């Protein structure tokens, strides 16, 4: 199976992206955490489901974040292209709170996700651009609006594609 | 070196795109193709030397064409989201020549690009996802603007990257 879990700071976006994916619309309101969603394993070529999973600190302990990061097979880390806090984070705090706790064996493969694009003028790929390069971890990128939906198909497709095309050809 | 060529059907925004990259700015004004841009490694998303290549029927032969698909590492095949017809030739007329190349000992990545996102409200993606099953070539999509600045930088990431660190299914 495909396990995506969305990680990142407060308020980056990661309930209202995954709810805009559900309805193709996006809500004006969202709870802390989104329920579980499901994609069919009609949708891909390996005949494989993805169950897609949200964090939210309001309502989850540390325990139960680390144990979400052990269930995913691949992590977004979502941050606000308009907030340079979030950003910040993404190397203080999540990314070596994932790499902590990954199997050494394996790979858990990271997207960066930068969200509310809808909102700038200018990109953030030179911000994270020096963070791809430092952690080979971290599979690709992507700017996305859940706000007009923009770039929200890629993004899950490459979430599956972090897992279902994980080697080279 | 990342050697990058832009092909696709006409006015689907492939010289706008190149010019959008380097100036940072749209320009609405473009001729029929860019020169040819050499950029340094180590302003580049993956640190290596990268060429970019711009295609135009009207101003190069089907031979240049065909000399530069043997020339580049990555082919970007770009449409415009609101153009059915340059979906339509992504399988009927681009993917086909590509693989008329004769050196087929090294796999050569294409990258489908989706360009005017600006324009639209929808994604390309259930157009395209039927061909990205179809042809396991395309290494990644992408839509973007160069109207709007909008995963140009992105889309030059993927390019470098398609090169560099090619992905592939576990089991074929
Ligand atoms: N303009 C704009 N606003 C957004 C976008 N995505 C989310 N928002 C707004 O940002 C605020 C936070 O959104 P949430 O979906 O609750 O973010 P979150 O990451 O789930 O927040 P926590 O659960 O507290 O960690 C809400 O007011 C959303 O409406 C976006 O793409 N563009
Ligand atoms: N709205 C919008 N228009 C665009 C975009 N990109 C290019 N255009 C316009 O599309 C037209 C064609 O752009 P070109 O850059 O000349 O496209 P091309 O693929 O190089 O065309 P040929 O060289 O003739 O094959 C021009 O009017 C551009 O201004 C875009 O992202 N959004
Ligand atoms: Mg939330
Ligand atoms: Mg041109």
């Amino acid at each position: 199976d495909v396990r995506i879990l969305l990680v990142g700071e407060p308020r980056v976006g990661k309930t209202s992206l995954i709810m805009s994916l559900v309805s193709e619309e996006f809500p004006e309101e969202v709870p802390p955490r989104a329920e579980e969603i499901t994609i069919p394993a009609d949708v891909t070529p390996e005949r494989v489901p993805t169950h897609i999973v949200d964090y939210s600190e309001a309502e989850q302990s540390d325990e139960q974040l680390h144990q979400e990061i052990s269930q995913a097979n691949v992590i977004c880390i979502v941050y606000a292209v308009n907030n340079k806090h979030s950003i910040d984070k993404v190397t203080s705090r999540w990314i070596p709170l994932i790499n902590e706790r990954t199997d050494k064996d394996s790979r858990l493969p990271l997207i960066l996700v930068g969200n509310k694009s809808d909102l700038v003028e200018y990109s953030s790929m030179e911000t994270i651009l020096p963070i791809m390069n430092q952690y080979t971890e971290i599979e690709t990128c992507v700017e996305c609006s859940a706000k007009n939906l923009k770039n929200i198909s890629e993004l899950f497709y490459y979430a599956q594609k972090a897992v279902l095309h994980p080697t080279g050809p």
